[PDB]
């Protein structure tokens, strides 16, 4: 029983090792208490508040900012400790804010959510060929799949969802009877170039990061100018890497069905992004579109590393809180999409979605046959 | 360095001892996730949302409830572990919610706060002798002072702050030139009877609880129904008691300054309770008054214990997060009172307030002389 509480404190709050510069790791939480009061003392007695709209906006920014200070003090930092554990406490603190925002949205009607997002941006109310198909949003697909394949560490898992989703996104063409988007982009250029190339780069890098010896010197010990610039930059790369193996030659039916739930919460999060963009109409260049994808992408890095630990390690006995909060966010967005988007469909095709998981299990099972038959042969 | 992190975890998250009924202490957080998702599914797909005000109110309620759940998952439980640590995690979560609400209020103007509190309760817009002076609010004063004296374990501190604050509240009579309240109440009945009796009862109970042997049996081991009822009721009393001694015969000036800061924040909280009520006009029977007083009294106990631990224990080296949040809440309430209440005073008497701390240091210094001279004599 000592192991459970000890093993959970590696998933939830990984601790720093070989602390040599103790300035960055020694809490000063009365210089934080004094800074918060003197900051708010300046924003109270000097800031003009004759504009009612600006008071509400600046109030939100301060509530969000001072919830990140609470996150640094109290929230767990996941399984990550670079560049600093406090970044991953503030990354977790934003997950709780987004989770509670989705809880609130579930009780408002459609007109109140539409009016809420016409307050964030008033403009929302009024709203050879290969080269053009690559743009700043192609880097989002490429570098998103490069990051995902880094922590999934499986060609089969990544290509099963890079293929099935881009087939699903092409099937959802009756939602879009206006834009003349050609099918070749979703099946050829996305699967092969953005997703296919991005997966390879994240798998080439991950292979490097697991054959790398992590002997970390101390920033004080180095006595060359180029050496300190080298060690400061490398503080933003992983300290170590865990060898990820999802299946085994003898994998329990609980392990097969834990990987299968992974490929369904994962493949649901690609369905929330598609629908949240269609129900609440905003373009891909709006900060609500790419800002949320960056945030969900940032939550994914410690969620994949906490789901893997719980799924495989036999002494964990608890799922980390960041993996918990990602679970509700992925599921609450679906309810928001179902509740608000009840008019964009007339004949609902959930048969495709029902067919969408049958061909995912049938393909995970082909991954099991691939591994088991390869070990013997 | 090992002791600091170990000693802080005895103040931030005290762990349970002699767990015999493991049902109450084994996390089931995927069941929590499923319950949250199904509850929100029901509230989304069955609740009528044609009334916007009801939508906003129920959204606030649900956000608070699920922040309580998040605090059960992630927030620390202070130095207390009875009846369950989760109650104190939820208490800390409510502390954080109130602190963020105070952060938000500092940017709104007076009219926006008035409109907000009229939204909370629309009625706010339209708003022999000894026996009558005793009511349920007298009971509130009595039991609050009983709890305070229980956690401070000092006649000197409690009586000093009681006398000083009642004198201050009597002095603040130019704020109230309409109600015909006299000095008799505040100087006699609110010192000798209510506060005096509460302090005496709290000190008697603390003396009992620090001479009590806490041999806790197991609810399963007892084989008499009366015994099981007895052990179930006693789960809501402290498991142990700490002998509290603020001063010493040889007390460092740091200890004297820490006790002085403790007393100053205590009297500041009393001032906040007075000024919030007189600025934002709500009567003493409104939930905004007594609910806030109950909430602050609930925050006070782990705050007092953690402040004592940090002040006296030499290996703590960090102040618990609940104490941090309590201090920031008190200071933010003071800032709110200063910012919004700038019209209820014309000639500001801070000389009395300046005189209010000089006579607290003098009275603390008489406590030091009392202890030191008593030990030799
Ligand atoms: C926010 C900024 C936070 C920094 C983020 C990244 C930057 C790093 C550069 C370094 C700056 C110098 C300060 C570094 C902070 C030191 C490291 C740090 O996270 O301490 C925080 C408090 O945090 C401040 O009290 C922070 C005090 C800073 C105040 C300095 C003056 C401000 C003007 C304490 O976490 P810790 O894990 O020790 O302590 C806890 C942890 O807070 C919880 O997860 C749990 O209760 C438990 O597991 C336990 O581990
Ligand atoms: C409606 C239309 C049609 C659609 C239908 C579709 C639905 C079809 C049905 C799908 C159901 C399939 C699941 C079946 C049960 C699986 C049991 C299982 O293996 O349990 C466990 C793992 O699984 C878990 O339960 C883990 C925690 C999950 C909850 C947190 C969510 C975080 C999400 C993060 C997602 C990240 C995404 C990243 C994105 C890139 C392991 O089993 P165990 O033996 O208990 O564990 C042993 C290990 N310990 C306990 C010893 C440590
Ligand atoms: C304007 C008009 C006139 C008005 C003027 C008035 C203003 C006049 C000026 C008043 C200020 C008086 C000087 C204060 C000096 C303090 C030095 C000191 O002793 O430090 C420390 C304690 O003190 C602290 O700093 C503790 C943490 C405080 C912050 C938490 C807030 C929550 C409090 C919750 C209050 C609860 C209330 C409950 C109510 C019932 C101890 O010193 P150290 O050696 O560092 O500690 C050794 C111990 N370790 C470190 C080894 C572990
Ligand atoms: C004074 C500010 C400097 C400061 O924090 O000193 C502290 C020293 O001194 C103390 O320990 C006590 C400081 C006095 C009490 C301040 C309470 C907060 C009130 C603010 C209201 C605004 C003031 C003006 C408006 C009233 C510095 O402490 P630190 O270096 O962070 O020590 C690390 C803290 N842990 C980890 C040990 C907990
Ligand atoms: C950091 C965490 C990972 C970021 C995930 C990828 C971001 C993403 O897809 O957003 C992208 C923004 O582009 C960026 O913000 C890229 C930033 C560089 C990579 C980081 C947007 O990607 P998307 O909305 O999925 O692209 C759809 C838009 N088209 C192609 C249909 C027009
Ligand atoms: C509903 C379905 C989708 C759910 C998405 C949920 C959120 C996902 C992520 C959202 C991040 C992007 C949100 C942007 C909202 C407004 C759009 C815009 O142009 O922004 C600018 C603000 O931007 C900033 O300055 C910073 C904003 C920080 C937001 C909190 C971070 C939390 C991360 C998590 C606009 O500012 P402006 O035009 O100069 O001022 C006009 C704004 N007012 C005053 C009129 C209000
Ligand atoms: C199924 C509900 C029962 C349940 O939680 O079983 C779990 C077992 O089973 C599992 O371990 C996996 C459960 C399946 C995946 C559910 C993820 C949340 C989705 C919900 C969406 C709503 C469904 C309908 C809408 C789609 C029960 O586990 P537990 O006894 O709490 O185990 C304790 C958990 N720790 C501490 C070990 C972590
Ligand atoms: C639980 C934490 C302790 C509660 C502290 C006492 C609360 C308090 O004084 O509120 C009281 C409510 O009364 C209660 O809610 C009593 C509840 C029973 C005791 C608990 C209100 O006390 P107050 O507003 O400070 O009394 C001023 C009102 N008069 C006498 C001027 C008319
Ligand atoms: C500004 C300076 C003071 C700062 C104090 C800050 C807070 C301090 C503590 C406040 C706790 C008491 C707040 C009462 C507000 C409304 C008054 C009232 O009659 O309440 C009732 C609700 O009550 C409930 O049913 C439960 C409310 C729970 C509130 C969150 C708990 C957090 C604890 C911390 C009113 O309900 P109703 O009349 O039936 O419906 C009308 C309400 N709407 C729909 C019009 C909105
Ligand atoms: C701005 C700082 C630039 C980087 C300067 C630099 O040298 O940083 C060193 C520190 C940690 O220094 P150590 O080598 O003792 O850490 C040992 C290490 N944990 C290990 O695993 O060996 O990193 C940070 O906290 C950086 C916080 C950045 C927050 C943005
Ligand atoms: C602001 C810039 C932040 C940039 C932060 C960055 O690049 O490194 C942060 C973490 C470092 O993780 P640790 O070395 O603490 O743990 C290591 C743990 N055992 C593991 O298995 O990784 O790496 C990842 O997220 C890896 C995915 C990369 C995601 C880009
Ligand atoms: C409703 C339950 C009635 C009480 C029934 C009862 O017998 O209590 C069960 C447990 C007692 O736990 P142990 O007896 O193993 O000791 C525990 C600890 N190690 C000690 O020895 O102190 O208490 C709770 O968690 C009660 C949670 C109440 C939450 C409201
Ligand atoms: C819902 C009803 C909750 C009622 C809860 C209750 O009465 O007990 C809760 C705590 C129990 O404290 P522990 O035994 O965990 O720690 C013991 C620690 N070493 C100490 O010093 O106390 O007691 C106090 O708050 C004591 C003040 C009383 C405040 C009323
Ligand atoms: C893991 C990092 C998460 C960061 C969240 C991204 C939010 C950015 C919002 C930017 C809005 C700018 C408007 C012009
Ligand atoms: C330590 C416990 C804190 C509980 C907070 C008290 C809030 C109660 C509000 C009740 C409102 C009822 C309106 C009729
Ligand atoms: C422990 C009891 C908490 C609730 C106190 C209710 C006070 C009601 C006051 C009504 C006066 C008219
Ligand atoms: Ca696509
Ligand atoms: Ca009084």
């Amino acid at each position: 029983d000592v192991n459970y509480k000890m093993h959970f404190r590696m998933i939830n709050e990984q601790q720093v090792e070989d602390i040599t510069i103790d300035f960055f790791y020694r809490p000063h939480t009365i210089t934080l208490l004094s800074f918060t009061i003197v900051s708010l003392m300046y924003f109270a007695f000097t800031r003009d508040d004759s504009v009612p709209e600006d008071n509400i906006w600046r109030g939100i920014l301060s509530v969000i900012f001072f919830f990140l200070i609470i996150s640094v003090l109290a929230f767990p930092n996941g399984p990550f400790t670079r560049p600093h554990p406090a970044l991953w406490r503030m990354v977790f603190g934003l997950s709780v804010l987004y989770f509670l925002f989705l809880v609130f949205l579930l009780f408002l009607n459609f007109e109140q959510v539409k009016s809420l997002m016409y307050w964030l941006d008033p403009n929302l109310r009024y709203a050879e060929r290969i080269i053009s198909h690559f743009d700043i949003f192609a880097f989002g697909h490429f570098w998103g799949w490069a990051m995902k394949a880094l922590l999934i560490r499986s060609y089969g898992l990544c290509w099963t969802i890079s293929i099935t989703w881009e087939l699903t996104e092409l099937f959802f063409m009756h939602l879009l009877p206006n834009f003349a988007e050609c099918w070749w982009d979703q099946v050829i250029l996305d699967i092969l170039l953005c997703n296919g190339g991005g997966i390879w780069l994240g798998m080439v890098v991950c292979r490097f990061l697991e054959m790398r010896t992590y002997h970390w010197a101390s920033f004080k010990d180095i006595h060359t100018t180029t050496g300190k610039i080298k060690r400061a930059v490398l503080q933003f790369t992983p300290a170590s890497w865990t060898y990820v193996r999802w299946f085994d030659p003898k994998s329990s039916f609980q392990r097969v069905a834990g990987v299968y739930l992974f490929m369904i919460i994962w493949q649901l999060t690609e369905l929330n992004t598609f629908f949240l963009k269609h129900i609440f109409v905003f373009q891909a260049s709006h900060p609500l579109s790419w800002g949320r994808i960056l945030f969900i992408g940032g939550i994914t890095a410690p969620t994949v590393r906490q789901y893997y630990a719980y799924l495989t390690d036999t002494q964990c006995k608890r799922v980390g809180t960041q993996c918990w909060v990602f679970g509700v966010i992925g599921f609450l967005e679906a309810i928001v999409c179902i509740k608000f988007g009840q008019d964009l469909f007339s004949k609902t095709q959930i048969l495709y979605v029902v067919l969408w998981l049958l061909c995912v299990a049938f393909t995970t099972f082909l991954c099991l046959y691939g591994m088991i038959w390869y070990a013997e042969h």
